[PDB]
């Protein structure tokens, strides 16, 4: 109901966790679990590559169609572009329904 | 200079003419040429089939581009469409330069 | 117009960038982008190997030609050489037009 593709078997959850590296244990045995760990974080790169099937249009429509366009009118910032502080912003929600089809 | 394709050998001229069908000549010989012809015209259909080579675009441009679109704002007549009298009209000249390319 | 070789397809741009390595994120989730990165730079070596085609001269000229030469007159510094501070300098612009050819 939020829009999208209903999948009985969706793309699976990809779960990630730093392995606990303990600090130095006591030189005598303690049966209690470790509460002291070396503080650490991880970083790295992640790649997703999705292949999408397209459905081309076969309209015999004469007049031109509504399409998503940028405006040529000047502005302080180009849409879908970083500003002078390096902050990327998206100005408006772009839906996907621009071409037409007869019922 | 009016725009278009300069061709040393352009598509050739296709010339068409009704053959003169004379009216009844005099029953005696006259060496003068015929000035009296049966009034007639011709009609028919004409087909031109041109194949055009395209040049697809390879821009790595991030932001959206200016494109030719119809406006969705309502009007008494749809653009590039006959009116109530059956008269087809073209409202504006459409040029061909809408995509961009770097120098 | 600044001189040189006009190329429709020139040698391509070679673009280089340090990958951002973040500092430690907050232990709670924040949907804001990272503004804190580990300060780092890179260094290394770069090699360019260009092959040049030459065009040898076939003059039947009798007298000797103007050529680019160094002067033998003594000076505090040799031309196109570091000074006592290790600073390399080029004393004059050397053009390439020294041999002659008839029109």
């Amino acid at each position: 109901l939020m829009g999208g593709f209903g999948l009985k078997h969706p793309p699976p959850q990809i779960l990630i966790k730093n392995t606990p590296v303990p600090a130095n244990p006591s030189t005598t045995f303690s049966a209690a679990k470790f509460a002291s760990f070396i503080t650490q974080y991880s970083t790295g790169q992640v790649s997703v590559e999705i292949e999408w099937e397209l459905q081309k249009e076969n309209s015999k429509r004469w007049n031109p169609e509504i399409q998503y366009t940028s405006n040529y009118n000047k502005s302080v910032n180009v849409d879908f572009t970083v500003d002078t502080n390096g902050v990327y912003s998206e100005p408006r929600p772009i839906g996907t329904r621009y071409l037409t089809r007869n019922l």
